[PDB]
Order: structure tokens, then sequence, then C-alpha cells
């Protein structure tokens, strides 16, 4: 199964939390990384008083069951770094959020799939739209037409 897995971090060194993260996914068991996309400088989606983050997306090829590879980036999140900051709306000093798991829906307490905003989130959608242009979600939409509608701005690099 190929997941798509966005990136994110405004806090505690946003480079060094995301290299750090992809180390860490790339050794998660039964799983490789099959490509990143560039790194992004996006202004922060909500509260403004906090810094830019940087976002990315990562195509990991994966034979784990969802829940399992979430509990492997649910582990990453807490092993990595000296503290750990995930307040509501930000700022956030690294999320792995399962963007897409293959083509699966998934709709449990712990995991909605694909992610529940990821349509109206530039962010999410530039660097996936970078790995994967031909991508359709699993409910039939074609990501280039979502970016071709919305006209989200283009994102500058980290
Ligand atoms: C501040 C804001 C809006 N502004 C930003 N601005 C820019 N420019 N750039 C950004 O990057 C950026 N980020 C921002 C931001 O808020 N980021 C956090 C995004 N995200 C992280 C995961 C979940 S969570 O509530 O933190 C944890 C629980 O979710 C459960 N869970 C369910 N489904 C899941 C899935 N598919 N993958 C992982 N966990 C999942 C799991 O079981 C846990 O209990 C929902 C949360 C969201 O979107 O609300
Ligand atoms: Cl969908």
């Amino acid at each position: 199964t190929v997941a798509y897995i966005a990136i994110g971090s405004n806090l505690a060194s946003p480079l060094e939390q995301v290299n750090a993260a992809l180390k860490a996914l790339g050794d998660i068991p039964e799983s490789h990384i099959l490509t990143v996309s560039s790194f992004y400088r996006t202004p922060p989606l909500g509260p403004q008083d906090q810094p830019d983050y940087l976002n990315a997306a990562v195509a990991l090829e994966t034979s784990l069951a969802p829940e399992e590879l979430l509990n492997h980036t649910q582990r990453i999140e807490l092993q990595q770094g000296r503290v750990r900051k995930a307040e509501r709306w930000g700022p956030r000093t690294l999320d792995l959020d399962i963007m897409l798991f293959g083509n699966e829906v998934i709709n449990t307490e712990r995991l909605t799939v694909p992610h529940y905003d990821m349509k109206n989130r530039g962010f999410m959608l530039w660097p996936l739209f970078e790995i994967a242009p031909e991508l359709v979600f699993p409910d039939g939409e074609m990501l280039r037409q979502i970016l071709h509608t919305r006209a989200f701005d283009k994102l500058n690099k980290w």
C-alpha cells in the first residue's frame, strides 16, 4: 500500500523535526520511502501569532495495517525531541498525518482517512501534487481539478 503522509512543524526547528521524522519513517517496519516532496514554508492556517510552518509530503510503501502505521507515527511523535506541543490551531512541534492510505477510506475513533480537511488546505495539496500529479481521491475527485477550482496559492520553498 502506498500511504501519503503529510509532515508539518512550526516549532523547535522545523527543518530538524522534519529531517528526523523522515529518517524515522523510513525505518518503520515493513515500510520504505518512495518519494519526498520539496520542503515548503507556509503561513499558518489559523491564529497568526505563531511561526511559519515547514510542510512536506512523503509517499511511503508499507505492508502494515493502517492502525499499525498510525501506532508508529504516534510513537515517533512521542519519542522525537525534547518537548511536544500539539495545541489545537497550533503551534505544532511535529505532525505526521496519514493523508491517504492507498485508495482506502477509514472512519474510526482513532483514524479518519482521507484526512478530514485536506481538500481545503493548500499546504497539504500542493506538496501532494508535486509527487502524485495524477492522483484521484476515493470519492472520484481529481487532485488537479481541486487545485484548478480552488486556486490555492502556490507555495514558497523552505
Ligand atoms: C494549526 C494548523 C491548522 N495550521 C497549519 N498551518 C500550516 N501552514 N501548516 C500546517 O501544517 C498547519 N497545521 C495545523 C494543524 O492543526 N495541524 C495538525 C493537523 N492534524 C493532526 C492530526 C489530528 S490530531 O487532532 O492533532 C491527533 C488525533 O487525530 C487522530 N487521527 C485521525 N485521523 C488521523 C490521521 N489521518 N492521521 C493522523 N492522526 C489522525 C489520531 O488518532 C489523534 O488522536 C488532526 C489535526 C487537524 O487537522 O485538526
Ligand atoms: Cl475522498
